[PDB]
């Protein structure tokens, strides 16, 4: 149970809106998450999520998120991005955020009259996997391997982020990463705690495009996508 956080998802505008009593509920499932991190199909989630709980579809603006970038930044700028996992839900796993490097693509989850169609956010999926931002792009971030992984696996990349093990130290788990405060961050069901990385921005340049966030759960078999709409100028 998560969504991205920073720089506010359309998933935080939705909850601070009004219109989203659960962000956290955005859940693609059931999925092979594990341990075959691009397998799963995103289906009707697409690269923003869809809320069953509240029957919100994110990868479509509305009056309420979409309509411009939330942030601006530079090419090649590192930056700080924060997701969100709820107390009743740190399925543990692995993470990652992407920038679709396709405007064209991109244009389709930007219209408010315009609902992109499965095809069309499985494509998206697929340019957004060709414009992952790797953990290790950011000098001096360490990037570790998952403790539910082994060595040549498919999990085995530290390209993506990872939360800790469920039987680590005394900081298991996503909430492990940061090791925050309950309710450093806002989840509906028990709280939440702030996951928090950086990546490096690419040297492509866009006034309206999209970070989507994916997060694939080791615990479950399920995917929680989110996405924020940005400037990079
Ligand atoms: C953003 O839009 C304005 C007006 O078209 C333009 O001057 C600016 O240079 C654009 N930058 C982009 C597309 O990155
Ligand atoms: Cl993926
Ligand atoms: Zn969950
Ligand atoms: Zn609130
Ligand atoms: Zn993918
Ligand atoms: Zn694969
Ligand atoms: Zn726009
Ligand atoms: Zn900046
Ligand atoms: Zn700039
Ligand atoms: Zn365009
Ligand atoms: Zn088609
Ligand atoms: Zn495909
Ligand atoms: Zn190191
Ligand atoms: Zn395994």
């Amino acid at each position: 149970h998560g969504y991205m956080y920073i720089p506010s998802s359309r998933t935080r505008l939705g909850h601070e809106a009004g219109i989203d009593s659960c962000p956290e509920c955005a859940i693609l499932e059931p999925v092979s998450s594990w341990p075959d991190l691009d397998a799963a199909p995103v289906g009707r989630s697409g690269p923003c999520g869809y809320n069953a709980r509240d029957s919100i579809d994110y990868n479509q603006p509305t009056t309420n998120w979409g309509s411009d970038a939330v942030q601006s930044y530079s090419p090649g700028e590192e930056i700080e991005v924060q997701w969100c996992v709820d107390h009743n839900g740190d399925h543990g796993g692995m993470f990652t955020y992407r920038i679709c490097q396709d405007q064209s693509i991109v244009d389709k989850f930007l219209d408010p009259s315009y609902l992109p169609t499965n095809d069309e956010k499985q494509a998206a999926e697929d340019c957004f996997d060709a414009g992952l931002l790797p953990c290790t792009d950011v000098s001096g971030q360490e990037c570790g391997y998952s403790a539910d992984c082994t060595e040549g696996e498919a999990c085995w990349r530290n390209d993506w982020f990872t939360c800790n093990g469920f039987e680590a130290s005394d900081r298991p788990k996503c909430q492990g990463v940061d090791n925050a405060e309950l309710n450093s961050c806002y989840t509906s069901i028990a709280g939440g705690y702030t996951v928090t990385k950086k990546v490096k921005l690419p040297e492509y340049t866009s006034n309206h495009t999209l970070i989507s966030f994916k997060w694939n759960s080791f615990q479950t078999g399920q995917i929680y996508l989110s996405c924020a709409d940005i400037a990079i100028q």
